[PDB]
C-alpha cells in the first residue's frame, strides 16, 4: 500500500555513558565513537574511506586508545557501525558500508566487486542503517609498532559514496562505532608517540604512514596522517636534504626549524580530513634520520 | 615479656588486579602503585623526597594517569601508603611518612617540625608500617597546566630518612600507594605532553619544572624532571643562546641538534632518580622559545 | 607428539651495586639457548610447541643480611624492550618480588594455542610465548656476589616432527649463519683495524673454530670470558681451535684483521 | 618419564653376487649411533629405556629383474656372532 517519503529525517544523537567493568583476566569496555563524516561524490564509481578496527588506532578510536594503552591483548566481543543521515530526501546516490576481514587489502576498484563483500549493506544517503559484523574468539596483540596487519588487526571498515547529483548536500552522513572490547593482560603504561626512522621502523600508535615516490628533484617522502586533528612532527636530518618540510595538502601547516646536516625541524601540522599530510625531498633513497609524530 | 628480634623480615609483594567499575557520574578505580625507594641518609637531619597526590601526576601515578586523561575531576575516597622494608635488622636511623595537605609548602627544615605534622608516622627502617590519610568529599580538577596547587592538588606525601650509620644498606625500603579514586565528568582524550615557553606557561601533565638562577655566564634554566624514566625534550630558541643543552646531573643524556637563532634541539634525557635534569644558559632573562617534554 | 615436563636453570642473578635497577630478559621459546639447556635438543627435532604448564622459581643463595630486592614478571609481548623504571615493572600483571635471601614463585597462566618453534628471523609476536624479566636493585657494597638462581619448571607439548637441526652453528664472517643462535658477531673499526668480536648468548663450555684465508693482524684473544685457551696458529690459510668458558651472557673473544668482512669460516658449539 | 615414537633409517642394503649370506648387524640400543641418528640426542638425557613397540620395515628399491633374497632376523643376544649358514639364519625366531 501507500508509503510516504518525508522531506527529511532527524535522528537524535546523545553521547551515552561508557560501561566499564572488571573481569577475571582484564576489563570489558563498551562505548561508542565517531569515525568520520561521508562526503558527496558526484561520480558513478565509488570513493572509499577506510578505518582499521583495532584498539590503539587513533584514526578509529579516540577514547579507547588511552584505555588500551595499559593492556596487551584485545577481543572485540561485539561491534556494530551505524549511519546517521544529515541530508534531505532529494539527494541521489548511495552509501555503502562493508567490513573486510583483511586489513591490508586495498579497497575494491569497481562497484560490482564492492557488493560481493560479505555483509556489505547499503541504502540511500537520507536514511539510516546499521552494519553488524560477526566476531570471533581469537585474541590479538594491540598495535605497538610495524607488524603484519593480518596478525594484529581484526579487520577494516570501508565506506563508499557515489551517484550523488551536482546540486546535493555537501556531506551526506556520519558513521558511528558501537563496540564492546575485552582487554586482557596488563603492562606498564606505554607512551602514545610514534617514533621511527626512514628505514621502515615504527614504534608506537599508527599516527603516520610514510610513502616514497621517485621524482625529478629527488625521492619525496609523504607523511600521511591517518587521523584527523592537531599533530606535531619533529624531524632530524643526518644529511642535508633538498628541502625541508612543506605543506602538501594539509591545512594550517607551520614549521620552526631549518634544513641542513644535523638540523632538527618541528612542524605543527593540522589535519581537516584523514589522509592529508606534508612532504620532504631528499637525493638519497632511504635517508638516515628520525621522526616523531604526536597528537598535540 | 620477651620479644625477639629477627635478623631480617621478608615481605611478599604481588601485583594485585585493579578494580574498575562504573557509577552514575563516572568511574571508581582502585589499585596500587610504587612511588620510589628510600635511600640511606648518614646524617642526623632529615632528607626529604616528595610526591604530589593528584591523578595525572607522572611522578606519583604511572597507570592511573592514562585513565584520568579522559576525565575532568577526581575525588580520593580512600588512599593509604605502605612501607616495605628491604634492609637487615642491624640498620639504624628511622623512616618517616607524613601527609601535608598543602602541596606548595616546602618540606620542613628540622626533625622537630617534621613530627608536628598531623598523622606523621615513623618506624625503624627494617620494619613495615602504614600511613592512612583521612580524605574529604571535595572535587578537584585534574592537573592540566599552570595553576595554584591549593586549588587542584589534594596533598603531598613527604618521605624522610636519617640516622643511618656509615656501614648500612644502600637502600632502606620502598613506599607504595593504595588508592581508590572517583573520576567524574568526561572530555575528549587529552595528549600527555607538557608544552610551554619560558614565560611561565605550562600546558599538560607536570613532567618538568624549570628554575632560573643568575650566573656569571648568564641565566641558567634547569629542567628538573619530577618523574623517573625515559624522557624526550624538544627545544626551540628564538635567539642564539650562550650554550645548548648540557647534562646537569642526569644519566645517559644525548642531544641531536645545534644552538643558534631559529634552531631546534632534541634531547633524549634519561633519569635514574627524581629531581635530575639538564640545563641551558642564555644572556636574556625570560628568553623567547618553546619546549615540549614527553615520556619516550 | 610428545609431552616433556622438566625443570632447568635459566641463570643466577648477581649483585646490583649501582643505583639503577638491572633487567635481564629470557625469551620463552623452546629453541632459545638463553633460557633452555636441555629442551633445546628435543625442540630441535620438532616445529611446533604449546606450554601446557609454565612457572618460575627463585632459590636464594645470599646470606640473611642481604639488602635490596629481586623481582620476576612475565611479559606476553616478547618484542617489547625491558621496562625503564621500577613502577612500570611492578605494574605488570602477576609481578612477584621478595628479598634476595628468601625464595618465591611466579605462576604464568597458559593458553591453548600452538606456535612455531623459533627460527631467529620471524616476528617474535608470532612464534614466542612471551619473555621473563628479572630485576635486581638496592644492593650495597657489603652484599654477596650472587643473590639467587631463577629456574623454569615447565610442561611442553612438542608436535609434528622434522629433520634434526644442526647441533653446531656454522657461519661466515660478515655473512650467512645457520644453526642454533649460539653466538653473534659484531664489527668495529679501530687503531689496528677492523675488530670482530663474538658474544655468547648461552652460558657454559663452548668450542669456537675459525679459518682465515689471509693472515690476520692477531689471533683469538680473550675479551671478557671466564676461561680461554687457544691451541691453533693464526696465519694465512690456517685454522684456530679454541675453548671458551662463559659464566654470564655477552662474554666472548675477539680478533683483528684490518679488512672488513674477511673471507673465512667459523663454527660454534656448546661442549 | 617420557614416551617417544619415530621412524629412523638404519642403512641401505647392497648387492651380493655370492650365494652365501653377507651379514651386517645393528645393535639395538637407544644410544647407538649406528642404528639411531635422532633418538640418541634424546636418549643422552635419560639412563633407562624400555622398547614398548618395535618393527623393521624393508622398503624395496631395486628393479623387478633382480634375483637373490634379503632376510631380516632379530637376535635377542647382542654379542652372538651372525650365523655361518642359511639354515641357522632361518632357525632364528621370526626371521622373514
Amino acid at each position: 500500500t501507500r508509503l510516504s517519503a518525508p522531506v527529511a529525517l532527524a535522528y537524535r544523537e546523545v553521547s551515552t555513558q561508557p560501561r566499564v567493568s572488571t573481569a577475571r583476566d582484564g576489563i570489558t569496555r563498551s562505548g561508542s565513537e565517531l569515525i568520520t563524516t561521508l562526503k558527496k561524490n558526484t561520480d558513478t564509481e565509488p570513493k572509499y574511506t577506510t578505518a582499521v578496527l583495532n584498539p590503539s588506532e587513533p584514526g578509529t578510536f579516540n577514547q579507547l586508545i588511552k584505555e588500551a594503552a595499559q593492556y596487551e591483548k584485545y577481543r572485540f566481543t561485539s561491534l556494530r557501525f551505524r549511519y546517521s543521515p544529515m541530508s534531505p530526501s532529494t539527494t541521489g546516490g548511495k552509501v555503502a558500508l562493508a567490513f573486510d576481514r583483511d586489513a591490508a587489502k586495498p579497497p575494491p576498484n569497481d562497484l560490482a566487486s564492492l557488493y560481493n563483500i560479505e555483509g556489505c549493506v547499503s541504502s540511500v544517503p537520507w536514511t539510516g542503517f546499521i552494519l553488524t559484523v560477526p566476531t570471533d574468539s581469537t585474541d590479538r596483540f594491540v598495535a605497538d609498532g610495524i607488524s603484519d596487519p593480518k596478525l594484529v588487526d581484526f579487520g577494516k571498515l570501508i565506506m563508499a559514496t557515489y551517484g550523488q547529483g551536482a546540486n546535493d548536500a555537501a556531506q551526506l552522513g556520519e558513521v558511528r562505532v558501537e563496540y564492546t572490547v575485552q582487554l586482557k593482560n596488563r603492562t606498564g603504561s606505554t607512551s602514545d608517540a610514534q617514533i621511527g626512522d626512514f628505514a621502515g621502523v615504527k614504534d608506537g600508535p599508527r599516527l603516520v604512514s610514510w610513502s616514497k615516490t621517485k621524482g625529478t628533484a629527488g625521492w619525496e617522502h609523504d607523511c600521511h596522517f591517518l587521523g584527523t586533528g592537531n599533530f606535531s612532527l619533529t624531524l632530524f636530518y643526518e644529511k642535508a636534504p633538498v628541502s625541508g618540510l612543506e605543506n602538501a595538502d594539509a591545512s594550517d601547516f607551520s614549521v620552526l626549524g631549518e634544513a641542513a646536516a644535523g638540523s632538527v625541524q618541528w612542524a605543527g601540522v593540522k589535519v581537516a580530513e584523514r589522509g592529508q599530510g606534508v612532504k620532504m625531498v631528499t637525493t638519497e633513497e632511504q635517508p638516515k634520520g628520525k621522526w616523531q609524530a604526536l597528537r598535540i
